């Protein structure tokens, strides 16, 4: 019912890696940091008129970097960023701009889109 909606596309998405390799409650508790994180990062960089603009800012990178809020959402469920890092694929992207949710895996994978209206 939002960008809510979409950031909910995305949760869903990462943490299916994470179940049942991690713990239920504490990835139910990753999962609703990371919601609050995105929200809290995303607030006045969503522009519905120009999807695109912020793009590049509001995209969730897992390289051999890892983007804060999943470090963050890691740290504030007791888990540690290494096991997580471990159980999501290598070289993840997810954009999540207006109208589409989409994700890349590996250097020269191509984008999928999980949730466009
Ligand atoms: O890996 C990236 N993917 C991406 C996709 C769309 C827009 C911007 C970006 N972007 C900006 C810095 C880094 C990235």
């Amino acid at each position: 019912h939002h960008m809510q909606l979409e950031i909910q596309v995305a949760l869903n998405f990462i943490i299916s890696y994470l179940y049942n390799k991690l713990p239920r409650r504490r990835v139910n508790i990753f999962g609703e940091e990371l919601e609050r994180l995105l929200k809290k990062k995303y607030e006045g960089h969503w522009y519905p008129e120009k999807p695109y603009k912020g793009s590049g800012f509001r995209c969730i990178h897992i390289g051999e970097k890892v983007d804060p809020v999943i470090e963050q959402a890691s740290k504030e469920s007791g888990l540690d960023i290494d096991d997580v890092r471990g159980n999501l694929p290598q070289d993840l992207s997810v954009w999540i701009d207006p109208f589409e949710v989409s994700y890349q895996i590996g250097e020269k994978g191509p984008v999928k889109v999980l949730y466009v209206d």
